């Protein structure tokens, strides 16, 4: 449970938005691409790799998974990467909070990240940023 | 401690690699920049701050301390931003480790990726991943 993360692909303003989340915690790590490409997931996930403890990645969809890019960036990173509700509740919850800071922001992917930092604060009391820290604590 | 960071910025290829440090753990998180701008490292705090839980920042040097979009950056995340060895000698290990890598990435960001990965997992026996897990923990 403390290494498993599940990607996700949304679209917002002709961009598309991938989202990374730490499963058992919901805490996630985002960021604005003009489109999902086999080397933007790549990058994406060697760069989760260098700050979280990735064991497993569960792709977004088939064309991640059998990239051999998105392969290349598993095996470089040390990730299982494996195949495939809530999902869809947290895609609508960050366009939410997109559109209630969208006026503060002038460049989407800064509304983006505005939206990373209000998810990840949000006491629902823990945050999941709080929740992430002691899961992965407990398993040191 | 738990919450204290210093923002560090080197040259390299033409590109300015800018680096936040964990300064109880030295953990990193590092970005490739045509150049360091306010609007730069007020982007990349916005992403550090809703990542992990960024209290204090000791500012590189007087013109991001003293820029107007920094500061607003710092009021939004509410980050307290503050002013000014180690730090030469992490710019220099950041560096080597790039030069490993160098032959495996064509991108300069995916070098700088694949050493913070490195960086941040070296056993020295605790890695730097680990010890900013366990200090963020207990503060909790
Ligand atoms: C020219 C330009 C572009 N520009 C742009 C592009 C942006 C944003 O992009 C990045 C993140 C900088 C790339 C954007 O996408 O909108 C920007 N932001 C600053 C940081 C933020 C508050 C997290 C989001 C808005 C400012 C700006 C700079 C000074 C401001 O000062 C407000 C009074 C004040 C309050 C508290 C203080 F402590 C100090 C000042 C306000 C907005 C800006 N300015
Ligand atoms: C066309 C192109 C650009 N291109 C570029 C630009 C890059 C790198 O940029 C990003 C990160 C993708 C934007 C780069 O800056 O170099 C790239 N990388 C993949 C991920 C990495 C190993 C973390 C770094 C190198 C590959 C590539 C893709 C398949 C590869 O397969 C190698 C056999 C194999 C081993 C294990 C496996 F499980 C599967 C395959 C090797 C390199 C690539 N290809």
């Amino acid at each position: 449970s403390p290494g498993i993360w599940q990607l996700d692909c949304t679209h917002l303003e002709g961009k598309v938005i991938l989202v990374a989340v730490h499963v058992a915690s919901g805490y996630i790590e985002a960021e604005v691409i003009p489109a999902e490409t086999g080397q933007e997931t790549a990058y994406f996930l060697l760069k989760l790799a260098g700050r979280w403890p990735v064991k497993t990645v569960h792709t977004d969809n088939g064309s991640n998974f059998t990239s051999t890019t998105v392969k290349a960036a598993c095996w470089w990173a040390g990730i299982k990467q494996e195949d495939g509700g809530v999902i869809e509740s947290m895609n609508k919850e960050l366009k939410k909070i997109i559109g209630q800071v969208r006026d503060q922001a002038e460049h989407l992917k800064t509304a983006v990240q505005m939206a990373v930092f209000i998810h990840n604060h949000k006491r629902k009391g823990y945050s999941a940023g709080e929740r992430i820290v002691d899961i992965i604590a407990t398993d040191i």
